[PDB]
DNA sequence: TGGAGAATCCCGGTGCCGAGGCCGCTCAATTGGTCGTAGCAAGCTCTAGCACCGCTTAAACGCACGTACGCGCTGTCCCCCGCGTTTTAACCGCCAAGGGGATTACTCCCTA
């Protein structure tokens, strides 16, 4: 695949982007593209923003480096 | 009585599968101590169970006597058995479905 299409957003972020890695792996080549369905002025919008914030959090817990 | 044949036995062979025994764990039986009680022992009351007597009559019982009903005996038949043919569907196998339930995910708000 080289399109990956949500037709809805999670209330956690880890499992849209574990998802959305199931195209853009070691054996990619083509480009990825991510399309996210959001209907605008729904809840639809409440539960992506509020996943989005969390991906922030998570990042942030990992400012420092694993490696 | 005899006999033929069909039905049941018995003896040996084969297989399979379930019973009897082994192993891990657990959890439920046992050891030890505390505390309440419940039912066991004494004592009192007096309740009603037992025994006896005398009268009444109505229920029991011995016997007369019949006739109403039990049972053996005869006839009939019809309808259920026994056995051969036809047919169906019960049993088995294998796959399918889904349907239920317990675990996991994640928000929202009660309640401590």
């Amino acid at each position: 695949a080289d399109t990956v299409i949500f037709y809805d957003s999670d209330w956690n972020p880890t499992i849209d982007s574990q998802a959305m890695d199931r195209a853009h792996r070691l054996g990619q080549t083509k480009q990825v593209t991510v399309y996210r369905l959001i209907t605008r002025g729904t809840i639809e919008e409440r539960i992506r923003k509020r996943a989005l914030q969390k991906e922030e959090v998570q990042r942030v817990v990992i400012t420092g480096t694993g490696s």
